[PDB]
């Protein structure tokens, strides 16, 4: 954390634990997908791709927790997720 | 900024990389601002930090929707868990 | 996140620190997004990256104004150079 | 120091990158010096640190003006908030 | 990679991809377990613990690949895994 | 070195942390040495690097066995996949 | 700092503050000088070059403070600064 | 991993670089393992950490001997100080 | 280790870069050693740390003299402030 | 800068940490300088870099001797391999 825990509210520190978890999951997805493209061993590629897609599940579960515990995550995710049409509108 | 040479990476893999790292940086900004909002002792600064914080969540949501539309398993797993009720680990 | 122990830092110094590091992070995001806007090969992603990029500039601007209002030398030097004509080094 | 290959970046984008990172480093120096000014217990050193600190703000202001002149959205947003009177938000 | 790809054999580079994956999985196991102890929200704690134990599975699968593709991983893992008695005397 | 305050971590969690970061450092050394073994143009150095490399694998295996004996889920997952035949993802 | 502040003398910590400041000035000098060579905008280049040279003044001022507050900085700086001929021979 | 482009470095410089960074990594492992031995509260883990630690010292010593044999000033300065008597500075 | 591509950097700029980063590394070593001299509880180690510390200052001074001889503004500003009397800001 | 809380580390472990990290920094300086010696195109600078380089080796040898005198396993393993003539991986 960037600020002393003494001044952070309990909810802020739990959301921090969730946010940094999603960040690490996102990094694993990207790392694994790049290694899937570059790997020259098909058995390794199958393991990497399997783990990659489970990191996406890990991230989705934690993002749902954030949505349920943060009004503005809920509002903004409701606005854009599972839509059609230009996203910037 | 990629882990493997760009010559061996598919074009779509690199575009998802650009989106993924963007979402990561937005999430980092949400966390950073929320912590600074708790710690700040200047009300005018707090209002700015909180304003920015919640717009970073919008940036993250937009980029995540692009990722969802361009990656089948992001779409599948987000569909399983987002906007649900009851235990998340049971959905 | 501070380089000196908080016990010896004035409250206002820590608040300006919170503002300065926020501007720094916004500036990094602007640069990161602008480079991805040039390199992106998906137009839908590019529009999102460009939208976010320009809102980071607004976040930086709001926090910069707070700094101007809370630091006399930020005020002096920003007054000298921002919104001028002619060579910048000669203002 | 760029995140994308120079081959795909427009020339103006790389110059704005040079300006942006310069402002970031100036901002970092302002923050570092101001903290050391508070903590220093030697008046002669403190005077030097404060002198350097305030010149870093001038370095940042000049480079920011270049950005304002070379990026329409920097100009737009800086004009909205800089040198204003009421609540910033 | 720490050396130019031009001087690395393909199998060395594939083992690198596997090794670094295991490293990242281990780091995730450690991070999640600490967050499980520290979390004060029961729903978050259940997610963190679920993710933690699946990272161990990711690591195990990747370790088996290393065992099958590296004679000294095979030898040393065979010597120590699933043993009884002092680990430093096997 | 811990991500959470030691005050809230169970002793076993901290000891597993010590073992896990040790295995990570062994793995990094294995990878670093193997690449330097491939790139080195001095056979006497190569022989030292290769010797050290294979001993790091032993240090990792010893520490993993400690993890296996002190963590039921390490024991379960390692039992499932190590020393198998056939597709690794299906075991 | 690398050691706990309770065991560090006051003068050591002030010298630390000056030393780290010189290091950051030197880094800015190097960064700006490389951007001056690479920049393709003359108006930007003039700003970068102006800032670059003032960093040198910030480092020089702080180094003088070190010289006045550290006997060995004073000795070694006097031996080599403003000399002629092979620097390693002084 | 080098600070200068490989095209301007002599072969002998890059091999010494490989050895030096190896020794640095071994030294770091000795230090980490030694601190963990002091802090560990599981005797079985402590025996493993202490075993690995002491083998890292052997890895460093082997690689350092290679440097001594491939660099005239390493040989000169190590001969001056290692295994001496009396104040180290005055030797 | 440069921030701009070497093809657009002049030879002299790169040589100045080599000198500047060397001075930076010397300064860091001076600081690191001086803190360890204060904190060490072993007198013979303290004597080695202090010996090394003072030679790093000599290394920095030599390299800084090279910079002075190869950069007009280093020569100007070091001339103005080094070996002066009175308020350092007033010189 | 320790990896474990100072409250649980023995005094001798902390002093060995101070020496170990010192050698690591000396080694890194040797490597950095040696690469700059090869890449430098200014003979006056190259002479300084080479002079400094070789003194860093002396700094490393002095601190390494302290380690030898204050750690039984460093002494044992250094004695086995330093100042030998036969193949290193054969004791
Ligand atoms: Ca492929
Ligand atoms: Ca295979
Ligand atoms: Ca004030
Ligand atoms: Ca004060
Ligand atoms: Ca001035
Ligand atoms: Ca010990
Ligand atoms: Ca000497
Ligand atoms: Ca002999
Ligand atoms: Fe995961
Ligand atoms: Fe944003
Ligand atoms: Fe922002
Ligand atoms: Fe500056
Ligand atoms: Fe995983
Ligand atoms: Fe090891
Ligand atoms: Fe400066
Ligand atoms: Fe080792
Ligand atoms: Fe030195
Ligand atoms: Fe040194």
């Amino acid at each position: 954390t960037h600020e002393p825990l003494e001044v952070l509210k309990e909810e802020t520190v739990n959301r921090h634990r969730a946010i940094v978890s999603v960040m690490e999951e996102l990094a694993a997805v990207d790392w694994y997908d790049q290694r899937v493209d570059a790997s020259t061993d098909p058995e390794l590629t199958a393991i990497l791709a399997h783990n990659r897609d489970e990191e996406k599940e890990h991230a989705a579960m934690t993002l749902e927790w954030l949505r349920r515990n943060d009004a503005k995550w809920a509002e903004h995710l409701r606005t854009y997720l599972f839509t059609e049409g230009p996203i910037t509108a």
